[PDB]
C-alpha cells in the first residue's frame, strides 16, 4: 500500500524494471510489485539445479558422492572453483556447494549435465508446482537477459513460491533441504544484496544473480530476530545492454518490504 508506493518510487529512481516478492510466513501474507512479470533468474537459477539434484539423491542416496571429471574443455566465464580443480574431479556435492555458494558457472552446467539439461531442470520445477519457471540454456548464455527474451526466465512470485516450498517446506527430504539451506546460509556472494537491507542480527541464506542489461537478483530464505521465516525475491534489470549491477536497489527494495517486521 504506503509500501507499493515506496517500491514505486525506487524502481522510478532506478531506471529499470523491478521484481519483488515477499512471503511472510507468520501470517501467509505477501508483498507483490510486478510479481507476475517474466524476469530473467541469471545465477538465481542455480538453485533450482542443485535442487533438482538434491532430489534426484533421494533415491539414490550415493549420487552426490558421484565424480566429475573438470577439464579444461569445461571452463567457462567464472570458474572460481572449478579452475582450480581442472584435470581432477568434483563430487556432485562440492559441484552443489561451488553453484552455490560462489556462483561457480562450471559446476551449475555439470549440475544441469547430471540431471539431464536445462528442459530437466525445468521438469523438476513442474514436478513441484511451479509452472512459470523455465531453465533453456547452459551457462554462460542463460545470463543474456535481453528484454523480450523469455528464456530462463521466472516471475517473482513463482520463485518465491518455489524457495518457500525448497527451504521451508517439504518439496524436499528432511536431509536434502537441510542440506539446500546450509549451502544457502554459506553464499559468500551476497552481502551486498538483500542482506544489506536487513539487520545485522537476521540470518539469511540467499542465491545472488548477476547478467546483462545491468540485471541484478537475489533470492532468500530469511530468519529476522524473533519472528517466523520470510522468503523474499528482488529481481531487477535495466534498459542498456552495459548498465551496471544495481545491487543497492535489492537493498534498499529489502529494507522497504521488511520495514516494521
Ligand atoms: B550468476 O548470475 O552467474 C555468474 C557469472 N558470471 C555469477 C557470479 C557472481 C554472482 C552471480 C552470478
Ligand atoms: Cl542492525
Ligand atoms: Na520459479
Ligand atoms: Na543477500
Amino acid at each position: 500500500a504506503d509500501v507499493q508506493q515506496k517500491l514505486a518510487e525506487l524502481e522510478r529512481q532506478s531506471g529499470g524494471r523491478l521484481g519483488v516478492a515477499l512471503i511472510n510466513t507468520a501470517d501467509n501474507s505477501q508483498i507483490l510489485y510486478r510479481a507476475d512479470e517474466r524476469f530473467a533468474m541469471c545465477s538465481t537459477s542455480k538453485v533450482m539445479a542443485a535442487a533438482a539434484v538434491l532430489k534426484k539423491s533421494e533415491s539414490e542416496p550415493n549420487l552426490l558422492n558421484q565424480r566429475v571429471e573438470i577439464k579444461k574443455s569445461d571452463l567457462v566465464n567464472y570458474n572460481p572453483i572449478a579452475e582450480k580443480h581442472v584435470n581432477g574431479t568434483m563430487s556432485l556435492a562440492e559441484l552443489s556447494a561451488a553453484a552455490l555458494q560462489y556462483s561457480d558457472n562450471v559446476a551449475m552446467n555439470k549440475l544441469i549435465a547430471h540431471v539431464g539439461g536445462p528442459a530437466s531442470v525445468t521438469a523438476f520445477a513442474r514436478q513441484l508446482g511451479d509452472e512459470t519457471f523455465r531453465l533453456d540454456r547452459t551457462e554462460p548464455t542463460l545470463n543474456t537477459a535481453i528484454p523480450g527474451d523469455p528464456r530462463d526466465t521466472t516471475s517473482p512470485r513463482a520463485m518465491a513460491q518455489t524457495l518457500r516450498n525448497l527451504t521451508l517446506g517439504k518439496a524436499l527430504g528432511d536431509s536434502q533441504r537441510a542440506q539446500l539451506v546450509t549451502w544457502m546460509k554459506g553464499n559468500t556472494t551476497g552481502a551486498a544484496s538483500i542482506q544489506a537491507g536487513l539487520p545485522a542480527s537476521w540470518v539469511v541464506g540467499d542465491k545472488t544473480g548477476s547478467g546483462g542489461y545491468g540485471t541484478t537478483n537475489d533470492i532468500a530464505v530469511i530468519w529476522p530476530k524473533d519472528r517466523a521465516p520470510l522468503i523474499l525475491v528482488t529481481y531487477f534489470t535495466q534498459p542498456q545492454p552495459k548498465a551496471e549491477s544495481r545491487r543497492d536497489v535489492l537493498a534498499s527494495a529489502a529494507k522497504i518490504v521488511t520495514d516494521g517486521l
